[PDB]
């Protein structure tokens, strides 16, 4: 049994890089004993990522196995680091080294690279990996001496060159005991091996097994074009994700707060603007710290900025607006943006947000400013869907793809802080980052890419990992695909693409106590219930929308009510079909009348059928009242739109059956009675001003 | 100015017969002095209603004309008496026979009779009656006097040949200044001239004018086959019937009762007999003075009979049933009672009965016989129809013909007692006519003609009037016509046929007073009426004949309940459609409880329509309850079909929504509640017994 204090890992790292950090947080999980070399030192071995190259490890690692040329006691293992995990300890490493019964053992890989054409000089392997890969290596200290010192070329030669020619002399092969590890039971290159790696999951940790072979790897190569590949399975190897102690590195559970540049985007026409400008002023974060800067491109929105800005600039320490008569491009106004904060060295963090991201949790910008990362994004989703603002995986054209394990985090079956190909919409980036690692100015503009694509490409480019966390309930995105502009209050027609946003903005705010017993509903006459349904503002834009229509009805005129054997009672009035609004409306009784009239009326059952659906105009000068008669309904749906007193004066409903009068409606709130046999009733004569009522006879 | 103490009427009569007595009557009205030659003699001027004769009423003239054989100073008019009314006065009479210039006027008339022949030697007169009547002239005693003492001839020989051949005399015609009244200026004779004659009505008397030529007789001559058109003359003529005094001669405004043979008749099955045999109990006329005949001739009325019998035996004096099985028709039956009456002496009066006649009036009896009559029936009408038990005329064929008078008199525009010339269904005759003026046995029988119209021809040919009274309110006539037999209730079909007597069979008792208000009508929970609708021997009736058409529901039975979003809610019962009474149950919804719902839910309209009418049993070995349901209605009504305590054990109907039990049902009471929405309710289970319920979803 090798004694674990014999080994050392060696890597190479001029900087100290997430990758990096990664690498030896999986290190100190095992108790490994690593030596960095190079740190602080420039890199001149080329751009590896692009060609061949990395000849400077092999010189630095040459100086430092000098040490060791001796010692016959010590077992090293060379790695990389940017994009290296370990997922194993030293002792299984040890014993697994042990049995390969060799003296300097290589990783293996399926390409012959950098030289294609030494692939005939290698021996022969019947199933498994053929060829050399540098990226990792385990041997004695004075075999990996004897091959290291004969390195005497330029820093920026190829290193795996180096070692897969000598590697191919036959006879120093034979002397120094070089072998392969042809079935990965040490080393995993993921490079033309991704369908042969899976996660393999224990309590508090997290393997990759190798289907093809039936091992376990200690080294996780994403070598290559696997990086971000490597990037999904370092989410959980070895304790980044656990199912049992869940996240291994975000903070879970949670004098002045740092600086913030929050650029606000409007890059479209998007539902519910206003409510979005007005819940900038409650997120928890103090104004005065924060720069407000805002781009809107929508001549659509410039009435809405208008009537915020004044809070906003009161409120926030600075305030910029970007409007549309600037013809900015999208990814010419986020490079604006973002580079105002770069160029301000007082901007210590910059927090991108779009106009059709919902922040429900008014702590997000605290919260992901703890999380001290470079880059992160809050996970937000589309209600009740499973789009949201990231990306799983990539396909190979850099296009969308889905990770193995999206639906898991879009659904929250796992929560932490996740390293991910690409976020838009919302997240919080270090300004330091901006201002040290990617200083350009292009950063969403300067190719035909999408402008969110070519940001988060920006990033992978330099090594920066972009996160998202699902720790927390953020928010929702909204939809905003065939928003319909069209229209004097184009939210009204939000119900079906937006319902969430729609309820909070248009049902009663205590509609859903009322649903829920409390005691809000009331019984003003025998059968006659009396609920709150619409809020305030429903009515006003609702009631403005059939102003704005302006064909009110006149004689000759017909409504479905029953009065003394005849049908001829009419009202002026406005059908929901006339303005386009039917549907829509149809859709507000099944969800929130359908089942308020059932819990009223135990026993019965709807659907909430409506052929009629009209809003009443009652005034002195045209038609002020509405004689006794039924209502050819099941039950009939009666709600006021306005305020008795401020905008009328006149009577409402009243029962005569019962001599019960509704003498003082309230706005927002609905009746609800049977249409049939039993109330008759009588709309009392408006004698100031204006009375709006909305009426369905459901279920006729 | 002829003074009137010189004129005396002479007339010839050998009885008192009703047309003599209706001539006296006429006489006296004017004042006339009358002289009656005859009383008392045997007739022996032959059958002059079949043939020629009456030369015993010359014979009786010339003897009586001797005294007055030298009397220059006295006007004579002889008329016949058994077929003549006075319609004028004798001032008027006097003045136009001074006007006439004639010293004996005979009255004209269409026909040469009994010699045709002597047409041509008769005068040439332009437009009015060529030839001579002798059934009334007027003239100088002294004419007279030269003009009958020439009689010579046999009792049996013509009269009026004899005045034909001596006004045919040129020379006598000239010598005496005899004359015809050719323009009916002062005797009208109706023998073809019918359509010439009509009613002139004043304020207290009636008279008749010939319109072809503008006159005003005094003498109306019923000659030779008009006795019936004079008949009806005289129901006005003179004073018989005035628009200011009513009729003349009736009672108008109304110690042992004469003893009576009531003869009652079943000649056909006829609906509602039990009440009719019931109401025989109830004839205001002690029961000790009346002997009872019945005449059944229908096999389905035995049981009906025996039920009655032993109560119709207990109260009247004698009873006599006469059973299908003796095979008696119509004719003897009615023949057979009559006679039965004839030869018993202490028989005074006999009272004919059809069993289709429901006498509303239970004084008829006494009020009929006060009239003091020979023949007298009271007016019954089908309800709401034209059609009654007389005729006012006759056709040629001796058929049913509409009088001119019918309708005032069946409407009652005119009332009073008339003479007609048919009558049926309940008259009362006295018992001395019967033995004295038509003592055969084959009053009803004899010949091929019906047996009604042969017993009035019987009455007609004696001379005997055929009285009608519609002085007061007596009753109606049973739709008999098409009276279906196959049920085991035929009675309980009559809704359309005798809906009168159906109401106050089948109807409740309090119905129409809770109809009227009178709070009768109960509100045991919200919207739930109470009120009764049926009688108990409709609910029995009904009953029964639901167990007796016995195939109640069974499973996969589908009824139009709403529970739970399902209509899988049923119940054992039966359907009327099933065993054919909906239409007759529609027609108790239209007529009895569609204007009970409009009452009680004012505003609302009905017609009543139902397609779910059933009979449920409820029986806790089959099926005891009714879970929890709507009803497929705008309102619903169930009636109770028994009783709770008597026939079952167990609860009735729970309205959820109010917990309000309707626990102790009445019998033939029905609620009545909405089916949809607001009265989710439960049928409670039967613990013993058989609960039966009639249930309608009305207006679905
Ligand atoms: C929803 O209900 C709340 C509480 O029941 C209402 O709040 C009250 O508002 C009145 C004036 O409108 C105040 O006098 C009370 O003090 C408030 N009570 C509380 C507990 O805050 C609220 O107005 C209701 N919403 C709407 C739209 O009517
Ligand atoms: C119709 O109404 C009358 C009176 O309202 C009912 O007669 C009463 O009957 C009860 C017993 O049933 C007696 O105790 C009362 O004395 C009666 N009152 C009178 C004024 O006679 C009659 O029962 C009702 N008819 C039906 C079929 O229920
Ligand atoms: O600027 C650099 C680039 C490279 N490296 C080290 O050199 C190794 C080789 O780089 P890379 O993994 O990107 O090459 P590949 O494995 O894809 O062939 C990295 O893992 C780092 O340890 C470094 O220290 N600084
Ligand atoms: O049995 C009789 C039949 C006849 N008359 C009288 O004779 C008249 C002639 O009879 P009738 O009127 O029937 O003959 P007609 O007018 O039809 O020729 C009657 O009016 C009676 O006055 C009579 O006294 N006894
Ligand atoms: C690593 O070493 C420390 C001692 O410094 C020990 O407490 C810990 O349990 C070790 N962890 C593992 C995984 O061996
Ligand atoms: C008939 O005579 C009486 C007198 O006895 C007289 O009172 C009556 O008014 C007279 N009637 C007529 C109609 O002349
Ligand atoms: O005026 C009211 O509130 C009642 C109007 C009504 O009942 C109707 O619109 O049919
Ligand atoms: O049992 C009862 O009285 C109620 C029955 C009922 O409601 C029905 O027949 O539908
Ligand atoms: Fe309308
Ligand atoms: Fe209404
Ligand atoms: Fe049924
Ligand atoms: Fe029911
Ligand atoms: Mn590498
Ligand atoms: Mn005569």
């Amino acid at each position: 049994p090798v004694n674990p204090e014999k080994l050392l890992v060696i890597t190479v790292a001029t900087a100290e890089t997430e990758g990096y950090l990664r690498f030896l947080r999986s290190a100190e999980f095992f108790n490994y004993t690593v030596r960095t070399l190079g740190l602080g030192e420039e890199w001149r071995g080329g751009d590896v990522a692009r060609t061949v190259g990395g000849g400077q490890k092999v010189r630095w690692l040459k100086k430092e196995m000098e040490k060791y040329a001796d010692r016959e006691d010590m077992i090293i293992m060379f790695v990389d680091s940017y994009d290296v995990i370990l997922a194993g300890s030293p002792t299984e490493l040890l014993k697994k080294f042990v049995q390969s019964g060799s003296r300097l053992l290589f990783s293996a890989e399926s390409f012959c690279w950098p030289e294609w054409g030494l692939a005939e000089q290698y021996p022969e392997v019947g199933t498994g990996k053929r060829f050399l890969n540098s990226g990792g290596f385990i041997g004695f200290a004075t075999t990996i001496h004897q091959i290291v010192r004969q390195w005497k070329y330029k820093d920026d030669d190829d290193d795996q060159l180096f070692y897969t020619r000598l590697y191919l002399d036959p006879g120093l092969r034979e002397k120094l005991s070089l072998n392969l590890d042809h079935k990965s039971r040490i080393f995993q290159n993921l490079n033309g091996a991704l369908d042969e790696v899976v996660l393999k999951f224990d309590r508090n940790r997290v393997r990759i097994r190798n289907v093809a072979y039936d091992t376990l790897p200690i080294v996780v190569h994403g070598n290559g074009p696997t990086k971000l590949q490597l990037n999904y399975l370092g989410n959980y190897v070895p304790n980044g994700w656990t199912p049992e102690g869940g996240c291994g590195f975000c903070n879970q559970d949670r004098q002045p707060p740092p600086r913030v540049f929050l650029a606000v985007f409007v890059e479209q026409p998007t539902p519910f603007l206003p409510r979005f400008l007005q819940r900038l002023l409650l997120l928890d974060y103090p104004p005065d710290r924060v720069t407000l800067f805002l781009h809107n491109n929508e001549v659509f929105h410039e009435p809405h900025i208008a009537d915020s800005w004044p809070q906003l600039q009161d409120h926030f320490s600075a305030v910029k607006l970007v409007g549309p008569e600037e013809a900015l491009s999208p990814g010419e106004a986020r490079d604006m943006a973002m580079d105002l904060c770069r160029q301000d060295p007082e901007c210590e963090f910059y927090f991108s947000l779009d106009a059709d991201a919902v922040l429900t949790n008014l702590q997000t910008l605290r919260i992901l400013i703890e999380e001290n990362r470079k880059v992160i994004a809050p996970m937000l989703s589309r209600h009740g869907k499973l789009w949201s603002n990231f990306w799983g995986a990539l396909s190979p054209d850099e296009y969308y793809a889905r990770s193995e394990d999206y639906v898991e985090l879009v659904q929250r079956k796992r929560v932490g802080v996740w390293n991910v190909p690409y976020i838009s919409q919302a997240y919080v980036i270090r300004g330091d980052t901006l201002r040290m690692e990617l200083p350009q100015r292009d950063v969403f503009s300067g190719s035909d890419t999408d402008p969110d694509m070519a940001f988060c490409k920006s990033f992978r480019d330099k090594g920066i990992f972009l996160h998202l966390s699902n720790q927390h309930e953020f928010g929702r995105l909204l939809a905003t695909s065939r928003y319909d502009t069209e229209h004097l209050h184009p939210d009204l027609w939000q119900i079906f693409d937006n319902p969430v946003d729609w309820k909070e903005q248009y049902i009663h705010e205590n509609y859903s106590r009322a649903l829920e017993g409390e005691g809000i509903v009331e019984q003003p006459c025998p059968d006659v219930y009396w609920f709150p349904l619409l809020s305030e503002q429903m009515c006003d834009e609702l009631v403005a929308e059939m102003e704005h229509y302006g064909q009110w009805s006149g004689g000759r005129h017909e409504d479905s009510r029953l009065a003394g054997g005849y049908e001829n009672v009419p009202t002026v009035d406005i059908h929901m079909k006339q303005v386009g609004y039917e549907d829509q409306w149809l859709q507000l009784l099944r969800t929130y009348v359908g089942p308020m009239t059932e819990s009223l009326f135990p026993g019965y059952h709807t659907k909430a059928r409506a052929v009629m659906n009209f809003v009443v105009r009652y005034r002195p000068d045209e038609q002020p009242s509405l004689r006794p008669h039924h209502d050819s309904s099941t039950f009939t749906l009666n709600v006021a739109l306005n305020h008795k007193g401020l905008d009328y004066e006149g009577g409402g409903c009243r029962f005569l059956r019962y001599d019960c009068v509704i003498s003082s409606p309230r706005k927002g709130w609905a009746l609800l009675h049977p249409g049939r046999l039993t109330h008759y009733h009588e709309g009392l004569p408006t004698t100031w001003g204006t009375r709006y009522i909305m009426v369905s006879f459901v279920d006729p």
